[PDB]
């Protein structure tokens, strides 16, 4: 599944796709998923604890930071896409 790119540990897309040129400050919420995303990366994707911390935090994001979300959210459903592919792998063993 091409998804699975965005935590492959060297990929970067998903944090680019958060920034702000215009350089409006990130909310706290956002710069827990970016942490996050960037954590489950560190240990070449094996930790499912990881992966669903990052999963609540992007909920965390969506529910706290609408226009912030809606503005620079594009490539999260790619991310939960992606999330429940490593899920997937990581039940596999
Ligand atoms: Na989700």
């Amino acid at each position: 599944h091409p998804s699975m790119r965005l935590l492959e540990p060297n990929n970067d897309e998903f944090v680019r796709s958060v920034a702000s040129p215009r350089l409006h400050h990130s909310s706290e919420a956002l710069r827990e998923v970016k942490h996050d995303v960037r954590q489950f990366q560190a240990s070449g994707d094996r930790s499912l604890q990881q992966l669903r911390d990052l999963e609540v935090a992007l909920n965390h994001w969506e529910a706290s930071q609408p226009r912030e979300f809606a503005k620079r959210g594009g490539m999260v459903a790619e991310l939960r896409t992606a999330i429940d592919a490593y899920k997937q792998q990581l039940h596999e063993q």
